[PDB]
């Protein structure tokens, strides 16, 4: 996994994470505010490179350009962005002579670019898929390029490609180069804050609970009855959970089914790679982002199994309001309210405006600009709207549906502006002069996912979960705040139970209790010495884990040792020191008075 | 790193005593009952401390000891025996249900040391027609009832897992798994004349046929091949070795008794099969099984009668190779040309001295055995060195050691080797000694161990000295013509040493630092290891890790020593051309070929 553009010989700047984010917060839905961030970005590239390098494109912080090591794209400069920046997690090659060029726009469904026979060097299943970027190539010439997903089935004899969904010019290279940018997988399917704000069942907050998430190293300690001291700080292992969990697959069109040699699918109906539902059962389909109207959740019928693994098949017409396409979108399927779900199906009228004045961007920098600008406005509308629902619910009221539609319209023009220069719709931002429950959730659940990504350091995670103490100081729904109190209690006992249980004494103890280390190579003696004498124990410990050092040879390095020991070795030494299993302690804290 | 002892996979604990109070404790040991009982004493007293009791089940060899304790599988056989099963590296593991096995009866049925004839088993043997030297156990829980030591072979024509029941140790009762540990993986073995070999059966004037060569480990070999400067090979002594006029063939040693079980016909008396086309059916070859014994009885003429059905192997009759001492429990068989065709070993025509039925009792414990082993290991060495030493005093006048005496040394050796399992009564032996600088004394310096292929790593300071020993030949008493013949070789060695004496690597390493472009961007963990090494002066350890974890070269260019180890053939050639180095191999050639 390094980037597709690099393998095509492209330059790669990586501007400071912070320098764009500051520049952004001067962004408004105005032509000027664009030309603003446009100007400021121009002279951010110039004060790093000296010049405006020909054919440059950018995402956030990342900028990219060919130089002349860089393979040439036979397509508008700004389009090229979609192709270069993605990781190349796996590669393959096909001679242009093997391909059937099935013709038609959106033949396979709008997003799917190839229906192939098994290809186990990009898709790990016969029944599989991969999200890809694919080019038809000369030597340094790239004539046509496809972005989207390809599927794979035994019944498929010859590789088929949706030619008219390509990007370059008519003529075609002599080899088709395919880069898997995302390997086949299911996706974790949990309710989100946005989702719950926009379409949650009445009193949905009532159904949130605390849970524990241990990475496999730590989960081994927990399973063997490691003392709670070894889990400090317990906050880094906390997460919220919903009353239940969804299914999440890549999203495919029924248009593929004929080419798989299979019959199609009724209107109002869904297939997915799971037996969790019986054919005929209703389910809630969801595609993200959740939009303020609540329109990202629709009720559809589970009609049976998908023939492609890790996928949901649904008609374009059935999921149109949710904004779904087939070029990498994930479909999530949740239980309906009646059978315990937290998302309510959308029943309102949806379909927003047909067209606004639209120019392309003038270059790829123009695009990068628009992108950066738009991204801010997106967040603005998002947060503002959520805040407004806070004030509204506080004041016994509700945000009028017309306004949610207006917000929704801004959000999706924002998303479209990652692509083309589109005129913003008119939209008043109300602004709130109070701390609202939304502000709490941005603290407690940054990004809205109940699954955190534990980059945030030990220092800060405890503060995050300590925020649960300050509910009263936030304005929002009376019943939300009051309903959330038992959960804040639970959080609180768990935190308190671990507050002063530090690991250092247990690490010291294990050093004394464990026997002297068995004989080990001098390269190991030497690494461990190197680590200790310089304060890089952790790098060394990571190395020895990777190089596969055995536990018996690590007993003078308790932290290392804990990472190599077996279940039996851990159990044994914990018994010796007579530690109370952390989980027993944690359960008691959860259940307590 | 992974590869760990079968014992430790079984739950057994382990200690390593220093190489000091083993080479110290033993080095006062005599062919007497009491010399044993005082090596046993100071051992049982050396496990006294460094541990609590003397743990029960305890076994050992040299400076290493192991015991079951809390876990550790419990073996349903004599404690002392178990030594032979728990000590070896488990290089690969496999499991068969006890209902899959067919059990063939009679001792030595597949030949003495072969324990299984099996269908292809790709978990332990790479070749469909392969082998592996194994310990296998029949298992319950921590219950190990019966265990086999020896070789298993593998052939497509074997349909059912065939196993030599009555060769195993323990009780007739059988667990439900058969657990197999491959302790040596199918390989050919490197086949070269040894010093002891040439002392004991060397062609007349054999020393005349030794020469200088280079052995570069792959890392250095990459360098040399890309024309690294001689500076980067310092000290060149660590790459020197002696070489024969020719090389042998070396394979695992199997009994023709296996052939019926592969659906094949057996083998004529006096014949060998081997996995090589280097000989034609008809041709004579010298068969050699180590250790080379003083009688000369470890080399015997046999006829090559065709291919072995099994890869990397030699097949010959217990019958025909029994003077050599060989059986099949992992014994290697070596096959060299006959004298007529350039061989340096001479075939033995004589009576083999293999005395039978002198008082034999067991060891009582397994610490007894350990004691026995350490005790014996020394007596063995002294006899072996003593006997070679006398050959020097003798050829020095113009005499021979009396063949009778060679016979007695041999029988002494054989008992040493046997005393490693059982408490066997020592033979009467006379240690007629010389004290003088003898040529054996030199060989033990220039070629420690006897084997022309040096033992891996000895400190770089000392290795230059060892090859310097060739200066001091005259200091040494023995065969005139040996001493005199070797002069051009002692010269060759000396030219080569001198060609590289003061070409140190420091300067070249500093140049590569400057010549190479700035390192590409590297993960923090890489940055961290590199500073760790730097700050503590342990960079070589750090480099070993990064090599092992597979860092790319473009990221290591500030650490030339590391860089040299990651770089491609093309990348090396390139910087060497830039710095204008003269290829080392050219200079090394010149040093060889000069008047
Ligand atoms: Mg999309
Ligand atoms: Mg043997």
């Amino acid at each position: 996994g390094t980037r597709i553009g690099t393998l095509l010989g492209w330059n790669l700047l990586e501007f400071p994470k912070e320098r764009v984010r500051e520049l952004q917060s001067s962004a408004e839905p105005t032509e000027g505010s664009y030309r603003n961030i446009f100007d400021a970005l121009a002279h951010l590239v110039e004060e790093a490179l000296g010049h405006i390098p020909h054919g440059l494109i950018g995402k956030d912080n990342v900028v990219m350009w060919p130089g002349s090591t860089g393979a040439n794209f036979h397509l508008p400069g700004w389009r090229v962005s979609d192709f270069v920046r993605a990781p190349s997690r796996a590669r393959t090659e096909l001679p242009t002579s093997s391909l059937t060029l099935v013709k038609g726009k959106k033949v396979f469904g709008d997003g799917i670019v190839g229906i192939f026979p098994p290809m186990p060097e990009i898709v790990p299943s016969p029944n599989g898929w991969a999200q890809v970027r694919m080019f038809s190539r000369r030597g340094n010439e790239i004539f046509r390029a496809w972005k989207g997903v390809i599927v794979t089935h035994p019944n498929v004899k010859e590789p088929l490609l949706a030619f008219d969904d390509g990007y370059g010019v008519e003529e075609l290279g002599d080899v088709l180069e395919i880069h898997a940018i995302l390997l086949q997988t299911q996706f974790t399917a949990e309710y989100t804050v946005q989702g719950l704000y926009y379409q949650g069942i009445p009193g949905w907050w009532k159904h949130l609970d605390l849970d524990f998430a241990f990475p496999p190293e730590k989960s081994r300690l927990v399973e063997a009855g490691a003392p709670l001291e070894l889990l400090y700080p317990i906050a880094q292992y906390l997460k919220l959970k919903g009353p239940n969990t969804g299914f999440g697959g890549i999203l495919l069109s029924p248009k593929i089914l004929p080419f798989l040699g299979l019959h199609g699918l009724e209107d109002g109906g869904v297939l997915a790679y799971t037996r969790r539902w019986k054919p005929g059962e209703r389910v809630i389909f969801n595609r993200r982002p959740d939009l303020p109207t609540g329109q990202s959740a629709v009720e559809l019928t589970y009609v049976g199994l998908s023939p492609i693994a890790d996928s949901v098949i649904a008609h374009e017409h059935d999921i149109a309001p949710t904004g779904a396409d087939y070029d990498g979108d994930i479909g999530y399927v949740f239980p309906t309210p009646e059978m315990g779900g937290l998302y309510m199906p959308f029943h309102g009228e949806a379909l927003h405006r047909k067209d606004l004045p639209t120019k392309d961007y003038e270059s790829g920098l123009h695009r990068w600009a628009g992108q950066v600008h738009a991204a801010h406005i997106l967040g603005r509308v998002e947060v503002n709207t959520r805040r407004l629902l806070d004030a509204a619910w506080a004041n016994g009221e509700e945000v009028s549906q017309d306004y949610l539609h207006a917000a929704t319209e801004m959000i999706q023009v924002a998303v479209d502006r990652q692509k083309r220069d589109i005129q913003w719709p008119d939209f008043d931002f109300k602004t709130i002069k109070d701390p609202v429950m939304t502000d709490f959730w941005r603290l407690a659940v940054p990004g809205g996912k109940l699954t955190p990504e534990g980059n945030t350091p030990a220092a800060k995670i405890t503060n995050r979960w300590r925020a649960w103490e300050t509910l009263d100081g936030y304005v929002g729904h009376p019943d939300m705040k009051d309903g959330l109190k038992p959960l804040a209690s639970k959080v609180s006992r768990v935190l308190a139970r671990g507050e002063h249980r530090r690991p250092g004494p247990v690490l010291a103890a294990l050093a004394f209790a464990l026997p002297a280390p068995e004989p080990r190579p001098k390269e190991v003696e030497d690494l461990l010495t190197a680590g200790l004498q310089s304060g890089k124990r952790h790098a060394v410990y990571d190395a020895l884990v990777q190089m596969g050092l055995p536990a018996s040879q690590a007993t003078d390095h308790p932290e290392l040792w804990l990472r190599l020991a077996s279940k039996e070795e851990l159990e044994a030494v914990f018994k010796q020191l007579g530690y109370r299993p952390a989980m027993e302690e944690l359960e008691e804290a959860l259940n307590a008075v």
